[PDB]
């Protein structure tokens, strides 16, 4: 399928394909156009021609009844998207399921926003008359990754939709598919030639040349802190444009003496199996009060034990390169004399499969507890008082996230309180809610991104000053 | 009057001190020319010291703290600087070398400054979402920590004063970088940190240059965010090193180069007025300036003929370079106050940032061509507009690429109003509300059963 | 005009139709051809206390369940189905109210846009969080009132019903609503509609009744939880004083008011008569904030009948009591010495209106018109400014600093800068001084229908 | 200590004035019977009066002065709180007769209150709508006008704070009335009044009765707006001459039975002390005052089961059925460590002020306010500005 401009799947300017593997049964799915440097130049030249006296003149009332619109055919295709979602990343389809719905509420939730930006009126002491408009940025390209592909195409078309910005979407070479079937569902629910453009490509190639363009008015990056660096380099080399980043962090999960254990190991279950771990805040650190220990960890293992079925909740992680990084990080934590509760090997010959891995008696500092290792992957440890917690917890300069589960409200408020974390979960773990924003403390981003907050980032303030008698 | 000060130092800890180094780099006067005096040098070795005093104080002093009392500081901060106002306006008059008219003006506009951010303190709020039953969920604001800030030399205390408010609004420790060419402001101002009594490293006033403390601040590890007022290609570097060392968040404002739009019906009296000072105000050291300016093909004679200090040698210089390119590109034309005339369209006179007293004269015919002329620019910081008709002044004021626009107005510009760019002049808007969401960082919690 | 007929009469309760209890019907008058078209249900104090008992039931129980998400979600199939049959609401609304076909059809997208916004507004509402305090925690939450009473007025029947019920089931309270006597048939035809969407029983009830019997028993109900007026301010000080004997319920109104219209000489050549005939000739006069009396610069001071036809613009008053008092308004306005220019009154215009008699004094709610004169820019203000009603205002002028100048200074809360009598569920209407309590389009109605709760954690 | 008489008359016009009646009335000490003095007393006249100045006070001073300048004012005014704290504290023990301690604390919560607002005045936002059109429309904010302010006798200064607060902040001129009580506090205030600088008739400060006094501002005819603390059946009256008169906005404070909650699993010594403190603080003079209290299974002393009622809940929902079955919620508070009986409960509880783990703690940025009979209209933190601002739109058409 080809690069979605202008309302029309064109093809690649120099014809370039790449290919697309299905991690299941490691067989080739297809070939995807590939964009390079003209092919983005041109894209962005469409999503300025609509910007241009075209989507300017729309109103906030119609942008969300696109919006709307986008919504509901998301919604009428629930089963055909989460299957282009398992077929090219590897999900658990009953998952998969669930990470459309979201899609569902995402842009609807961003639907209703778009008529409700509003500037200010600032009554200055003078006798004079100012407005503070909020006006769209322009062009936006957004570079996303491929742990929630669907997921993180709504994230960002929504907001940047709302406020009236056109866009360039570059889909991670990894996951191709689901994005360009989304753009088709684009042409139905009635948007404007260019408003809406998705690319595929490389990061070094496409991601890049978005990143350099300077005809670009914001980029926003989803993806590893590395890139990140990457790209705002690239920002200040080009146009000094706006960006906004939300790299992953190895956040934790603790349990206290009061709290409940079966929801405990439940949510820790899910809060670093759940995407095989490879979504940004997992919980690869989990921080068990010493009284609670030696039997919670036990009742861990005992949880512990094709996407396309419906009894599967683990999946093939994305590419063996990631497979391989992940086999290697295994046997940094084993070579640095960890015990392995269970966890260690691949399952079956074919496929990159990878067991939920434990790790126990690990030190504070090993390359497995503070480096990102984005599998199935996570480490135990005893702590006492309320201020460990806090400082094991928090001994880490990647803080997009974390948890705590208690039955004392003093403790559940004075350590989410003092931890340095985006998110806090109280008795709860990776339940992300559009309501709500989401973002990175310090190294983990640039910005937030769900709720009203995502907003901000996609529009800007004109002061327009009245002076006068 | 004219004084002698004892240390000069680096404010650190609410204590004067001199680089570890031993380091000094002399402050001259643009009028005579002599040296004032020599003032301490900070390097990566006092930053660092800085640094440290900020994250001590950031962790478990001003923690502590309420947004009341918090605010009680800001409030006395003003008080001494409304006390000593014509000191404080001598000391910025000779140093950058303005009239001491701006005794009000400059140095009144830091008490308003400083004032409304005390105002801001109590006034933050979080948020509650109700999601669903059952569960709970809320957002709230936290101080960013740490935050290095490097101020140009035009408005040394009044820019002094928009980036202590925020940020101390807030609940961030701050480590402040005076420029090279005008340090002594912040110096008294930062004896007045201490008296209004603030507790120590809340606020640290460094002196250097920026190939070393700036880079210094920029780089640091344990600097949480930096906020950069000054020239484009210096923020290019400043967001280059934010990349390479720690994320750490990056405000800029650059200056840029800003249009005066006269109509026919424009009230001429007032249009000739406003656009002076706009151009000149401030020698056309400020940012937000009428470099180029615009008039109606029928009033444009009739207009033209109504119409007609320096901080050190190297910023007198480019203005002398440019001022040779003017001639040079054909054009019709302490320093004298320039003004070009029947300059085309395309020349580096108009394209480029001159930051001194020049101005170079357009005319245009019909309203959409002053929207093509404004707007085709890299630089967008501010713009104006100067008519009497209400269908055009909003319709163009909207379409100008701009982030502050004047009608009927020019260069007047008021703290509870957002200014900032957003054509490369500058990555967030810095005054009012707005400010202060530049300063702090959202957490979400979510409880649930 | 079409065959096709489900009109219900019952009492809307429950998601079901349900008929009075002592049974009292009474009729439905066409003002185009004054004959009756049919006979719908009366409610009274027990029909009244019952209703209010099913939302309060529903308030009570079905909406610990619901999120902000549905009740969004929810709206939104109501506004479809109003924008499925704007075809049938119009003709309802035309035949019911009298007007034309072509207007109603208007008032229904007006419906629809204010519907979807508020369905936008239910997932939206943010209590604030409070960090000033050391070692404590103080939340601010939002919630719903609870059981809120809605008394609509028959000049825009259909639109009044959205602008009442969007707000407050977006926020989470259940209402019980009582149509105007003169037009039930509307309100009805939608709660139809409600039951479709899939809204909870008992969550939107609709009453027909009279503002005395069906009127005062809403807001002198003690399980009432807050009522909101539109109409008359004779009846605004009505259901003030009720809802004080009773049990101080939380009051919105929103009454009438004599609204300006001023001209300066700057202004614009046609489109300024153009807008000032919309201006006191829409929709027959009978809007609030419709412009009774024209001021003018002293330098420029010098259609028919059937609604159901395509061609008509003005239509039938609403009824003989509404054309008799609108004659007796123009007999006194030619009695007072004022020159002079089924149901259906003809637009009349009065001129030599030079002082301010009874004409002026006022509203009217017909199509009257009253020209003045000024000259200066501080007159017109303190022209238009003269009442004790200020709602709406309007400027035309090309002119800046006069436009700015004369809107901050005149005292309506809404003015109109170079149009006239176009609103927007966006942005929010309301009255100064006597023409209204609260405001009700826009952000500012969900003010009135959420309560604000401080909760206070200690810690240590 | 006790004091010189002065005029001790209406503050009209910045400058203290007397009744055309010639009526003054009596003030009497709770502690020893005795006879203070005698202040005059307003009646309709003198309140058409001040409401006049308050009118052109309104008309034309306030609109050259610009939003920084009110706050200035405002917290000038505190300033001058926090110089005769002293003096002020002692006043209003000897006028209304509570702990000189107490009264160190009622003022600070003053000069607080005041200065919060003095934050506030050049906060005040407007909106600017992106109407679908190619037009352009914002939403502005402007004062009400004239206003009247009844005071109980309980916070006679406190009460005095915020009310003028929020009142002055958005731009408004004011005409405030004294609790027949307690009038004393109040004079003074308005000495305080002119020093900060405020332009004459911005601040009218009037003496006087219930009825009297009350009807005149309730039914003035050219008072824009009343706020009313007090009683719920005074409320009521104050509703019913808006209606009669010409349909003033209401905002109104009425006091009633809030409850204290305390499960077993909350600590013992902070329930014991907070509940001590919520009704026996401030004599159980206070709106806030929790009059019920449940567990889990001229001087008067104070009482229990200032009075108190102690009964016993056993599950859950009957703690929450005993709190809210009542016609009266203004307040409430729970005392627990668990964390989701903590947020289950304030969520269940219809009061406008829930404390958890503490009683009677109130702060001048949280609003504070009435659900049911307990209040129309919340007044303190941001939200009072609503009650004292209004809303006006405009819409431009363009080409």
């Amino acid at each position: 399928t080809g690069l979605f401009i202008n309302n029309e799947f064109v093809k690649g300017q120099e014809g370039k394909t790449f290919d697309v593997i299905n991690p299941s049964d490691e067989s080739v799915i297809t070939q995807v156009h590939e964009a390079t440097e003209k092919d983005v130049d041109i894209a962005v030249a469409a999503a300025r021609k609509a910007f241009e006296g075209s989507w300017r003149q729309e109103t906030p009332e119609n942008r969300g009844k696109l919006l709307n619109n986008l919504a509901n055919l998301f919604e009428k295709n629930i089963d055909l998207l989460a299957a282009v979602e398992s077929l090219d990343n590897g999900k658990a389809i009953s998952m998969a399921k669930g990470d459309i719905s979201m899609c569902v509420g995402c842009l609807r939730y961003y639907g209703g926003w778009a008529d409700k930006i509003t500037g200010k009126v600032i009554d200055t002491t003078p006798d004079t008359f100012n407005y503070v408009k909020k006006e769209p940025i322009g062009v936006c390209g957004q570079i996303i990754p491929w742990n929630f592909p669907l997921l993180m195409w709504a994230w960002k078309i929504g907001p940047a939709i709302a406020c009236g910005n056109t866009v360039v979407l570059k889909t991670a070479e990894q996951t191709p598919l689901g994005g360009l079937v989304a753009a088709s569902l684009v042409k139905e629910a009635g948007f404007p030639p260019g408003v809406i453009n998705v690319i595929s490509g490389f990061g070094k190639v496409a991601g890049a040349a978005l990143s350099s363009h300077m005809d670009v008015d914001k980029v926003a990056f989803t993806g590893s802190t590395v890139v990140g660096r990457t790209i705002l380099k690239a920002a200040a080399s080009s146009n000094l444009k706006k960006v906004t980043l939300e790299l992953g962090g190895k956040s934790p999960n603790i349990v206290f003496e009061d709290a409940d254990i079966d929801n405990a190991i439940s949510w820790v279950n899910f809060g670093i199996f759940f995407n095989h771990g490879q979504c940004c805040c997992a919980g690869s650190r989990v921080y068990v009060q010493e009284s609670i220990y030696d039997k919670f960890v036990q009742k861990f293992k005992e949880r512990a034990q094709d996407p396309f079925a419906a009894d599967t909740f683990q999946g093939p992680q994305v590419s063996k390169v990631q497979f391989d990084r992940i086999m290697e990080y295994i046997q940094a934590g084993k070579d640095a004399g960890a015990t392995v509760e269970t966890g260690g090997k691949r399952k079956g010959d074919k496929g990159y499969f990878i067991e939920p891995t434990i790790f126990s008696n690990v030190t504070e500092d090993m390359k497995i507890v503070k480096e990102e290792i984005f599998g199935p992957v996570c480490s135990i440890a005893k702590f006492k008082t309320k201020e460990d917690a806090i400082k094991l917890g928090n001994a880490s300069t990647y803080g997009l996230a974390a948890a705590v589960h208690t039955k004392n409200l003093n403790t559940a408020i004075e350590v989410s309180n003092a931890l340095k974390a985006g998110t806090v979960w109280v008795n709860t773990y990776n339940t992300l809610h559009h309501q709500m924003p989401f973002g990175g403390y310090k190294e983990s981003g640039i910005g937030r991104e769900l709720g009203e907050d995502a907003l901000a980032n996609y529009t800007q303030t004109k002061t327009v000053s009245i002076r006068l008698g």
